[PDB]
């Protein structure tokens, strides 16, 4: 049962969605959970996790926390041989003053650049950025690409309950066409416009609101034509998806409806179906959905050289969900794409 | 290779369509009458503004095929190969209705309207009463009423009724009423509250490519989690669209519903008798309406077995000849088409 690093089994394990925090960062959530600054999901998210005594968020705080020895005894625990890193839902994304926003984030990707530098072979970093401010952050977009040997940026999907469609947040999308990485939208909660049903039943969080949120949002710059604007642009989500490759076949004929009838002002013809866009513009990890049928579908849907592996470490850190992947009915050569070479690919490694 | 599509089961099997849609026109003209006037909430304004006035191809021909329950709409599922349609009232249904006399007699007479149709054409139409959630008793006497008077097979709630959720226990003797008749629920879409709406209605995504997928999962996910299926075991709840992406969740579902039971972080979210797998597999029906997809069919059939999945069209909204043409042609064995298009459907409808 033992997990090693060393790709002894046939394959790396490279896990394309893990996380860290900064503890200053943690701190303003809090500080705006005081004040009363903070969104509904910030308060419920950050509520529990900076401050639950429960095993689960105490644990995930402290991993969260390391970028060192403890981290890497965990990789190597579960035979993780590169983990790709961001700063943690929802970043500085939240935050009301640019300044401090700006100055934090900068502070985020320098502290995780540095660790980068520590353990060059482990660690691979994504840039966090204030969407609040696009033209910054298409500034950081190449400080990452250029200083900081970053190879994307993860965007915590809305911004103060904005959306990336809007041509406000377009320099965000120039610059990474222009360094040729890519976005990935990672999980919030979602915005006090549209929480309120999910948060009193419990439902606002990893259990259903992310995955409400993030389709969303991925399925809005579809839909907008940010892949006829950006045609090399690649937008990578986790968790098989956000449910969009099951929903394809519903999801190409409304849109094709919405679209024939001048519905909206917003869904206009494409230049490819959405099924299309999932081929040559869309990447998956399977983050959080250690399950062979889910997987598969998503990689016959999508071709399996777009479907990647992720661990979604420290949220859910399970050895047991390794060993279910390396086990499962898959070619060797299936396989070494899912842990490795399209890892390797997307990201340039 | 034939476009011929026939009733009369000769490929093997009877097409039962299970999520079929009518309208009535005094209903939409109240939904008319609640845009003029202010009241009626964005998703009615946004869904009914479009369909009862877009002068859209899609739209126009939709409210048309809506209105009849008769020898057109008999005409269009002989065209298609439909032997039965299991009918309810178009969504939103009743339950905008603010006025409780109104949505009550309404919904009685689009019951009694139902019910004469069905009389009519006893082989072809099946009727799936329609009730008014905002008076809860009176929706247990129009369930028992459907199932005794009217020869219903069950109960279609159009998913929120103003904000509010089935999970309140205001909601329970709905619950206690569908138990007493021993029929399924069928919580079918609607589009999403005010509280919840604006960002999806933005990007044009609050109508069936999306918001629909989202409102109807939630609600099915927020009754499986306060754990209507250990109060009242027997219950059956059906949904479409593939399970409104809870099966391709599951996995998720699971992991993160014990992850918070188990750090009692939410109320609402305690510990249940079986797992959400579990549920699926013993009180959740779902059909394939709107998803004339192989994969995502049989996906659907090995995590929550081939004996409830179901076939169903979505007429008018979703009538299509090649769809049939598909489902007919799918690489599944001949007993488990036959289950698809047939005998689940008289087993869960108690047909
Ligand atoms: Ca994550
Ligand atoms: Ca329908
Ligand atoms: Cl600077
Ligand atoms: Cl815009
Ligand atoms: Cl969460
Ligand atoms: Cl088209
Ligand atoms: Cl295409
Ligand atoms: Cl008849
Ligand atoms: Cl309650
Ligand atoms: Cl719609
Ligand atoms: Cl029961
Ligand atoms: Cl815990």
């Amino acid at each position: 049962q033992d997990l090693k690093t060393g790709g002894e089994q046939g394959y790396l394990r490279i896990a394309t969605e893990e996380a860290f925090a900064t503890r200053e960062i943690i701190d303003v959530y809090l500080r705006m959970i005081r004040d009363g600054t903070a969104d509904k999901g910030m308060v419920s998210l950050w509520g529990f996790y900076a401050q639950s005594p429960s095993e689960r968020a105490t644990q995930i705080l402290e991993r969260l926390l390391d970028l060192g020895e403890r981290r890497i005894a965990d990789m190597d625990a579960t035979g993780i041989d590169k983990a790709i890193l961001a700063l943690t839902s929802p970043g500085v994304q939240p935050l009301h003053d640019l300044d401090e926003a700006r100055t934090l984030a900068t502070r985020a990707n320098d502290t995780l650049a540095d660790a980068c530098q520590k353990y060059p072979d482990r660690f691979i970093g994504m840039g966090t950025v204030a969407p609040q401010d696009p033209e910054w952050s298409a500034r950081e977009i190449h400080r990452g690409a250029r200083e900081l040997g970053f190879k994307g940026i993860q965007i915590n999907s809305h911004t103060q309950g904005r959306y990336l469609d809007e041509e406000f947040f377009d320099p965000i999308f120039r610059a990474l066409v222009e360094v040729d990485q890519p976005l990935y939208i990672h999980p919030a909660t979602s915005p006090d416009s549209m929480i309120d049903p999910m948060l009193e039943a419990g439902l606002d969080g990893a259990i259903f609101g992310f995955g409400v949120e993030t389709g969303m949002h991925l399925l809005r710059l579809i839909t907008i034509g940010i892949f006829d604007k950006y045609p090399s642009l690649q937008i990578m989500v986790g968790h098989m998806g956000e449910a969009l490759p099951y929903w394809l076949y519903r999801l190409d004929y409304m849109h094709q409806a919405g679209v024939r009838s001048q519905r909206y002002e917003r869904m206009k013809p494409l230049k490819k179906t959405i099924e299309g866009y999932l081929k040559s513009n869309v990447l998956v990890t399977n983050s959080g959905v250690a399950w062979e049928p889910a997987i598969k579908f998503c990689q016959q849907v999508m071709g399996e050289d777009r479907v990647m592996y992720a661990m979604d470490y420290p949220y859910q850190y399970v050895a047991d969900e390794v060993r279910a992947m390396d086990a499962m009915d898959m070619s060797a050569q299936t396989k070494k794409k899912f842990f490795q070479t399209n890892a390797e690919k997307w990201f340039k490694l």
